[PDB]
């Protein structure tokens, strides 16, 4: 059964046919930054190990974990994983990396959070990061899904942080928040590549244009989705960089594939 680095699920949360997420105990000595991932998993029939990359949703300072999972029917681990509950158990590698940190950023004035589907995941650690607001002036979340329904979770996210009186001030008029679907009716619609080259994303939320001089950015999404914005990024005269050089950007896979 689940032993091996085993964690205990602490709470469940559905949003979509979709889309879950759930927290589950802290290992005692995991250490992490916003932003980076780990390896969950559970035991397949044979008791062989499924183990998948998930990024941590929760900030650096949360006592518990938090993840914002897909549901593949017939995906090997989230078939399983979606019907997980309270008081059951998953295993989770306690060994952080990624390049969605800010250490691997040129510090600047403006930090962009640039995301679709579950990309969102370690944007909802790092918009609940301190040091996110201390080095930056203005972050900006865009996010962009097909359903008004798959934004749900981000938008209760922001929201809580919008609105918390402490962390409302906190996060003093700095976290923009640009959600938008690409297929369903909404307020606001528009890939992330069009909406950043169109310059309607600048419109829409008052500000700046993009500046290599100032603006930093992060990008979680399918590769081809990394693919087209690493471009609009480029036209701005922004470079992909790293903890090695840091520069103005940085990419991560929010998955392998082609994508549900
Ligand atoms: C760096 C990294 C971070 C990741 N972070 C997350 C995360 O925080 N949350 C999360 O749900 N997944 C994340 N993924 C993907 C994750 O590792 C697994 O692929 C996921 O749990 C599904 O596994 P599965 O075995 O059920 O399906 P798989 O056998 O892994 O894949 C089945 C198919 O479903 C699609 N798919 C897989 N994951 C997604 C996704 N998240 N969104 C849309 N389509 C997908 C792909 O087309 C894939 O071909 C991340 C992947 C990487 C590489």
């Amino acid at each position: 059964k689940v032993l091996p680095d085993a964690q205990t699920v602490t709470s469940v949360r559905h949003w979509t046919d979709t889309l879950f997420s759930f927290r589950v105990t802290r290992p005692q000595t995991l250490r992490f930054r916003s932003g980076e991932f780990v390896m969950i998993g559970l035991l397949d029939d044979n008791g062989k190990p499924i183990m998948r990359a998930y990024s941590i949703a929760s900030p650096a300072w949360d006592e518990e974990l938090e993840f914002y999972s897909i549901k593949v029917p017939d995906g090997p681990l989230t078939s399983r994983l979606q019907h997980i509950k309270v008081g059951e158990q998953i295993i989770l590698r306690p060994k952080p990396v990624g390049t969605l940190v800010i250490d691997a950023l040129l510090p600047g004035k403006r930090l962009w959070f640039l995301a679709t589907g579950t990309g969102i995941a370690p944007f909802a650690s790092l918009m609940r990061e301190p040091e996110a607001y201390e080095k930056f002036d203005e972050v900006i979340m865009m996010h962009a899904c097909r359903t008004v329904a798959e934004l749900e979770y981000g938008r209760q996210l922001v929201e809580a942080l919008q609105e918390d009186p402490l962390i409302g001030e906190l996060v003093e008029g700095k976290l923009k928040y640009y959600p938008t679907t690409t297929r369903e009716e909404f307020h606001h619609m528009g890939r992330i590549t069009d909406n950043l080259a169109s310059g309607k994303v600048f419109e829409d939320l008052g500000i700046a244009p993009m500046n290599p001089e100032t603006d930093r950015a992060m990008v979680c999404g399918s590769l081809a989705f990394n693919v087209d914005v690493m471009k609009v990024l480029e036209s701005y005269g922004l470079r992909e960089g790293a903890n090695s050089e840091p520069r103005e950007f940085v990419v991560e896979k929010a998955f392998v594939g082609e994508g549900i």
